[PDB]
DNA sequence: GAGGAGTTTCCTGTTT
DNA sequence: CAAACAGGAAACTCCT
């Protein structure tokens, strides 16, 4: 999983392995949170070698999952996102 | 090389 | 005030 929505579901879904970095809000509907926004980032950036990778950078590559419905738009909630029915493997029963 | 997918960068404005 | 959220644009990195 190269892509940034299957590096963010890999963390959510191996918590034995997760630094408090992120956490679901709800895992049977795919509702999602980050804990350490910064941390995440830099993982992520670290993983592709770009070690001025932001959340703010990251951000924008997860609002460009809402038109291909990779993930689906969670409003009112700073850090929250919810996967949407294009991705997969994050189920308590797809996993 | 050409062209597209998936980001990465940048930026300006709004909202929490 | 300090972060997030919003998108349009353009530059980049792989892939076929």
């Amino acid at each position: 999983g190269t892509h940034l929505w299957e590096f963010i579901r890999d963390i959510l879904i191996h918590p034995e392995l997760n630094e408090g970095l992120m956490k679901w809000e709800n895992r049977h509907e795919g509702v999602f949170k980050f804990l350490r926004s910064e941390a995440v980032a830099q993982l992520w950036g670290q993983k592709k070698k770009n070690s001025n990778m932001t959340y703010e950078k990251l951000s924008r590559a997860m609002r460009y999952y809402y038109k291909r419905e990779i993930l689906e738009r969670v409003d009112g909630r700073r850090l929250v996102y919810k996967f949407g029915k294009n991705s997969s493997g994050w189920k308590e029963e797809e996993v």
